[PDB]
């Protein structure tokens, strides 16, 4: 089936706090979060795939234009991360 999703809802500081992983084929993937990010605080974890950001798809989204997305979001303003543990994909990429 379609499977269970978590909803990561945290206000953008200076930065995000993610490193990303994967690409166009496999997905966009959390390596890290940073301690020091609100990411981790909502529940983000390494080895999650993003589906989505605000809206905007992240399944057909090249690492590099994630990593720019992520950038871009205005800071002090509230993120919407769609997201899905899968690890054993994870493994697999780094």
């Amino acid at each position: 089936g379609p499977g269970s999703m978590k909803l990561v809802k945290f206000r953008k500081g200076d930065s995000v706090g993610l490193r990303l992983a994967g690409g166009n084929d496999v997905g966009i993937f959390v390596a890290g979060v940073l301690e020091d990010s609100p990411a981790a605080k909502e529940g983000l974890e390494e080895g999650d795939q993003i589906l989505r950001v605000n809206n905007v798809d992240f399944t057909n989204i090249i690492r590099e234009e994630a990593v720019l997305f992520l950038l871009d979001l205005p800071k002090g303003e509230e993120v919407t991360i769609l997201a899905q543990k899968k690890k054993d994909v994870y493994r697999r990429i780094v």
